[PDB]
């Protein structure tokens, strides 16, 4: 692990995580990117050193630290053309921020076009030295982080605009494709009698995964950075960019057990050990499992509740917030729309537009994609599922905030008492008549992206910007010189160096 102070050097390399070799983007020479760690409240000084050469996978980059509120450091949040211009190859840029009040399981990824799919993605864990759940487990370290990643044999800018599924599922960077049925599988080691805090991180560009471990129950204790009341289940469905911690008690026989991560589409099931890894007890032989799934209980989001009381902003009725927004989805075969408008990156990043003086949603580009939020207010946003936006279930993500999921996918109820707080939520399906509904309070001035975290959909415009407390965006987020220099440098590049 690296951090809280570290250089992250981004290069291109040929890698073979599923036994097939392809050109990719790696960080500190590895895919997934290395685990970054620190403790609650730490100052992260993460110096991104960009050495990429491959124009097809994009030579410039910008990094988002997923789930961190970035209060007062909106310029460090990462979305290209929202919070910064991209960093040029041959240059470095220091992300310098703090994580007060947060501890949990996070990740980081390129936030320029679909670049994270080509490899710039990895896990990020912030430990709590006084973790209230510490008594539930014995081991919590780099060996208990479990990443899930969809992997494509053809690069993001070379394959279909909307891929049909991934070629392999990688668990801790390893997995099999149908064409590589003997590729090395990841091994997660446990010792009989010990309890483990496994930190499950979706690095997905698109599919959700139904995750389980043969013969072992999973006690979920955290969702998207926020500690929850414990819930014991057999399987977890984890959407793109979500995170869970669960406790596993290694109380079965010394043996090998399959870890299963079944995507919603693509190559499904487990023939020849695709979509699989190995839970290997110490003292077991180094062979593949032959275990079966026995689980029957899939985690419901409605059974997730915060460990500490987190009251829901606003009145306990539909439309009961100070500002109530609905996000109406559409699609034209190529581009996605929200309330009739498709997100194309503006030339000038939204934060720099505001610094220059834009002070209404309507003076901000792209046209009709930016929403002004008043400060110190409760906000309700609904994301009704609709057949007008193919690719459901769309997992939506709000930057700068956690939010209360008052109504979850697959449920018709509204919980204003103790809903889960998290940062990525499935918006469900039109068949179920879903109308996923979130609440949050505006205490964090800055433009914050709100978008589907299926990266192919984001790149096709499925996004809006929450311009929170416009009058104090500049006051709250003083910018460093290096940030002010990004756009002039970027805009002076040849297009082939983008
Ligand atoms: C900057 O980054 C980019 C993006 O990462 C790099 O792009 C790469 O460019 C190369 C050259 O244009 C592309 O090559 C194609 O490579 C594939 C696969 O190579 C081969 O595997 C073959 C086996 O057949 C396949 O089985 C695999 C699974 O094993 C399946 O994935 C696949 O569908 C086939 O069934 C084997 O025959 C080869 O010897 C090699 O191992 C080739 O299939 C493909 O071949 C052609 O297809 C084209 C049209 O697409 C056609 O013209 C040919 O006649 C033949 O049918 C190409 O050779 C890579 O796919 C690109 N990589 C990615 C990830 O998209 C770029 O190289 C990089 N720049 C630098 C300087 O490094
Ligand atoms: C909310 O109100 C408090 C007290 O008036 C003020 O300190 C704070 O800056 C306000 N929050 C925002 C985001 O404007
Ligand atoms: O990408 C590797 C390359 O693929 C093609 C074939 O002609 C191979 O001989 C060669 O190694
Ligand atoms: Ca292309
Ligand atoms: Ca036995
Ligand atoms: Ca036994
Ligand atoms: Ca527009
Ligand atoms: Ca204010
Ligand atoms: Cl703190
Ligand atoms: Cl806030
Ligand atoms: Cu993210
Ligand atoms: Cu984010
Ligand atoms: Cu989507
Ligand atoms: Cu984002």
């Amino acid at each position: 692990a690296v951090g809280p102070v570290a250089d992250l050097t981004v290069t291109n390399a040929n890698i073979v995580p599923d036994g097939f070799e392809r050109a990719a983007i790696v960080v500190n020479n590895v895919f997934p990117a290395p685990l970054i760690t620190g403790n609650m409240g730490d100052n992260f000084q993460l110096n991104l050193v960009n050495q990429m050469t491959n124009h097809t996978m994009l030579k410039t980059t910008s990094i988002h630290w997923h789930g961190f509120f970035q209060k007062g450091t909106n310029w460090a949040d990462g979305p290209a053309f929202i919070n910064q211009c991209p960093i040029a190859s041959g240059n470095s840029f220091l992300y310098d921020f703090q994580v007060p009040g947060q501890a949990g399981t996070f990740w980081y990824h390129s936030h320029l076009s679909t670049q994270y799919c080509d490899g710039l993605r990895g896990p990020f864990v912030v430990y709590d030295p006084n973790d209230p759940h510490a008594n539930l487990y014995d081991v919590d370290d780099e060996s208990t982080v479990i990443t899930l990643a969809d992997w494509y044999h053809v690069a993001a800018k070379l394959g279909p605009r909307f891929p049909k599924g991934a070629d392999s599922t990688l668990i801790n960077g390893l997995g099999r494709s149908t064409s590589t049925p003997t590729a090395d599988l990841a091994v997660i080691s446990v010792t009989k009698g010990k309890r483990y805090r496994f930190r499950l991180v979706s690095l997905s560009c698109d599919p959700n995964y139904t995750f389980s471990i043969d013969s072992h129950q999973l006690t979920v204790i955290e969702a998207d950075g926020v500690s929850t009341q414990p819930v014991t289940v057999d399987s977890i469905q984890i959407f793109a960019a979500q995170r869970y911690s669960f406790v596993l008690n290694a109380n079965q026989d010394v043996d090998n057990y399959w870890i299963r991560a079944n995507p919603n589409f693509g190559t499904t099931g487990f023939a020849d050990g695709v979509n699989s890894a190995i839970l290997r007890y110490d003292d077991a032989d180094p062979v593949e499992p032959v275990t079966n799934q026995t689980g029957t209980t899939l985690l419901l989001e409605t059974d997730l509740h915060p460990l500490t009381s987190m009251p829901v902003p606003g009145n306990p009725t539909q439309g009961g917030a100070d500002l109530n927004l609905n996000m109406a989805f559409n699609f034209d075969g190529t581009n996605f729309f929200i309330n009739g408008e498709s997100f194309t990156p503006p030339t000038v990043p939204v934060l720099l537009q505001i610094i220059s003086g834009a002070n209404t949603a309507q003076d901000l580009l792209p046209s009709g994609s930016v929403y002004s939020l008043p400060s110190n207010s409760s906000i309700e946003i609904t994301f009704p599922a609709t057949t007008a936006a193919p690719g459901a279930p769309h997992p939506f993500h709000l930057h700068g905030h956690v939010f209360a999921v008052v109504r979850s996918a697959g449920s018709t109820s509204y919980n204003y008492d103790d809903p889960v707080w998290r940062d990525v939520v499935s918006t469900g399906t039109p068949q179920a008549g879903d109308n996923v509904t979130i609440r949050f309070q505006t205490d964090n001035p800055g433009p914050w992206f709100l978008h589907c975290h299926i990266d192919f959909h984001l790149d096709a415009g499925f996004a809006v910007v929450m311009a929170e407390d416009i009058p104090n965006t500049v006051n709250a987020n003083p910018v460093p010189q290096a940030w002010s220099n990004l756009c002039p440098t970027y805009d002076a590049l040849e297009p082939s160096n983008e």
